[PDB]
């Protein structure tokens, strides 16, 4: 095993998934699989799933549980980086999706090993979301206080300007945190019942949260 | 005038919006605006709007209303193809969106000249969706029964294989078409109000529908 990870990283907006996923990524050289990013990449390719997703999506609807799970499957089966495990972010989001994912990873014979849930109190989140900065290109995020860029409003690797989002606000966030707890509790619960769940304290500085995770992972 | 147009093309899936859109382009030399494609392009280009849209939905969410109109406004202001006019397809879809789209075009100085609704019966529609073949790379559509390709499952101009990506499923179709109606009836009613709506029987053969459209537009 060791130097392979098949896991699911969950947490509310503001917990740092975008900050940890990349650390995990480089360590295990695993594939960082984001659902929306997979959706878009597939629509670009002119694939049957991509086109089917495209038409049902750009028509005011959502893509089916199985179209998602069939795409994840396509990725495991073809993505080059999917051979040293993966890091699934933002999926599942309903029980049946967690259900069909397990039933298909089962098929593939490559089960999830961990479901890391990043924990942090809302009050801390709606306060920390106020000062986030994203390199629009890479999506590399920084925080003006907690993980500041080395140069005033500049991306560490490109020297390009960082930007803050209009939705990066207290009111808008409160609605999203509420929605998050209501829909993630059953999935968290699903992962507890199968024994792969692990809580991590996301209230700690980045490097401490990194270490906490690397430890709950059990590799090494 | 005469060979300039600013309009919306509304109608149920399987109605024929994609099949007629290029005529309108020939006739008027204007841009084809499909919000779905607009969004995905913004996202991929690394714009603040791309960034926000890909944050909202990529977290299983629904992209504003304002992000949409503002993204359309970007097309208009800065896209050359949009200096002749534009053939807006698949927007608006709600009334707020219609009110917001109107308000911006009002401020802009270029309000819609026409809203064309493609009408066809639900029984036919499900049939239109079912037999649909598609050339992925170019997006060109065919119907294995009402408008077949010259060579079996082959794109007329490229010879490249066609695909069946229209969610070929019994119930789901009739259920979705019901959704379109409940969603769309107010947009049409909103446009008869504004005095710019024109309905078109899209059940007739393609060229017969185009002549109906061109006459309805009243620019020829
Ligand atoms: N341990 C930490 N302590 C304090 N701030 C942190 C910590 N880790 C990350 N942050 C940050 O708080 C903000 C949110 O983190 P990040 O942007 O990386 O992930 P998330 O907020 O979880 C999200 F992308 F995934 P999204 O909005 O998509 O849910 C950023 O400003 C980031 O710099
Ligand atoms: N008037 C017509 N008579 C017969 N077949 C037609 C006619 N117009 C279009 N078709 C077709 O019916 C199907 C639907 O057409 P098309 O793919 O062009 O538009 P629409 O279904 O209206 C859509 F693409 F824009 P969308 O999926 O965006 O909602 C295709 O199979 C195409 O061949």
């Amino acid at each position: 095993s060791s130097e392979s990870i098949r896991m699911v990283l969950i947490g509310p907006p503001g917990a740092g998934k975008g900050t940890q996923a990349p650390n995990l990524q480089e360590r295990f050289h695993a594939a960082h699989l984001a659902t929306g990013d997979m959706l878009r990449s597939q629509i670009a390719k002119g694939t049957q799933l991509g086109l089917e997703a495209k038409k049902i999506m750009d028509q005011g609807g959502l893509v089916s549980d199985d179209i998602m799970v069939n795409m994840i499957k396509d990725e495991l089966t073809n993505n080059p980086a999917c051979k040293n495990g993966f890091i699934l972010v933002g999926f599942p989001r309903t029980i049946p999706q967690a259900e069909k994912l397990d039933q298909m990873l089962k098929e593939q014979g490559t089960p999830l090993e961990k479901a890391i849930e990043l924990k942090v109190d809302d009050e801390l989140l709606v306060a920390r979301i106020t000062g986030r900065l994203i390199h629009p290109a890479s999506g590399r995020s920084y925080h003006k206080i907690f993980n500041p860029p080395k140069e005033d409003m500049k991306d560490d690797v490109t020297g390009e300007a960082l930007v803050q989002i209009s939705d990066d606000n207290a009111d808008a966030l409160k609605k999203r945190l509420a929605a998050y707890h209501a829909q993630t509790e059953p999935i968290v619960d699903f992962y507890k019942k199968t024994g792969i769940w692990a809580g991590v304290d996301a209230s700690q500085p980045p490097a401490t949260v990194w270490a906490d995770i690397l430890n709950k992972l059990g590799k090494n």
